[PDB]
């Protein structure tokens, strides 16, 4: 029951290191590193393992995928993506991992692929309504939401949702502001879009979506602007991990309580990290 901060960029180097947070002690420790440096990857938890999907190793945008076992503290590569992808969103739904959009080293992608651990294979599914990289992906009410991002020319406020039963995407209500490089969490049946970049400014604002009314509203802002952060939900709180404040890559970490609508800093990472993946396991 810990938060893992996977890879990322420390301000000078793309990282293969991985660290884990225990809320009960408010402490981070390094664990086994990735097989390859990875930033801008997606991170999913499925079958008790953490999957680190694609990203950028400092020279190449990756199609490789690797999985972590906490019980042995080891990573192993699994089947690669159909295409290199960095800046994608990763969701877990119906026992599959979805890799949504991203950038293949040349083009921002509208394609979406899904992984099955039982057969260790990827297949493409229905593509997004628009290319999107640097988006946030949430799973709520059995649907996947692709929030914001960048279409290759503009930072987006649009949001779309996927139904696996029909293999169809549809647009839903847009964000209050364009946002790319944001973090997206699900808590209390709401989707939170945390921070990011609006096309001109790195943002400390945070908004939340209600599916029952198809509306967004702003909530309490972060203590600092953050883009390229990781967001986790643990113990009924949202954690915003690292990122970039517009000038510096951050090792700070803050946590949000919906019941009081307030953020507070917690223990910082061992290293500054932006474009990391964050998982709870």
């Amino acid at each position: 029951g810990h938060i893992y901060a996977v890879g990322g960029y420390d301000g000078h180097t793309h990282l293969n290191s991985v660290e884990a947070y225990d809320p009960e002690t408010d402490e981070w420790r390094l664990v086994a590193p990735l097989t390859t440096p990875r930033s801008g990857m997606g991170v999913a938890v499925l079958n008790g393992h953490i999957y680190a999907v694609g990203g950028y190793d400092g020279h190449t945008h990756l199609n490789s995928v690797e999985a972590y076992d906490p019980e042995t503290d080891e990573w192993r590569l699994v089947a690669p993506l159909t295409t290199p992808r960095s800046g994608m969103g990763v969701a877990v739904l119906n026992g599959h991992i979805y890799a949504v959009g991203g950038y293949d080293g040349h083009t921002h992608l509208n394609s979406v692929e899904a992984y099955d651990p039982e057969t260790d294979e990827w297949r493409l599914v229905a593509p997004l309504t628009t290319p999107r990289s640097g988006m946030g992906v949430a799973v709520l009410n059995g649907h996947i939401y692709a929030v914001g991002g960048y279409d290759g020319h503009t930072h987006l406020n649009s949001v779309e949702a996927y139904d696996p039963e029909t293999d169809e995407w549809r647009l839903v209500a847009p964000l209050t502001t364009p946002r790319s490089g944001m973090g997206v969490a699900v808590l209390n049946g709401h989707i939170y879009a945390v921070g990011g970049y609006d096309g001109h400014t790195h943002l400390n604002s945070v908004e939340a979506y209600d599916p029952e009314t198809d509306e967004w509203r702003l909530v309490a802002p972060l203590t600092t602007p953050r883009s390229g952060m990781g967001v986790a939900v643990l113990n009924g709180h949202i954690y915003a991990v690292g990122g970039y404040d517009g000038h510096t890559h951050l090792n700070s970490v803050e946590a949000y309580d919906p019941e009081t609508d307030e953020w507070r800093l917690v223990a910082p990472l061992t290293t500054p990290r932006s474009g990391m993946g964050v998982a709870v396991l």
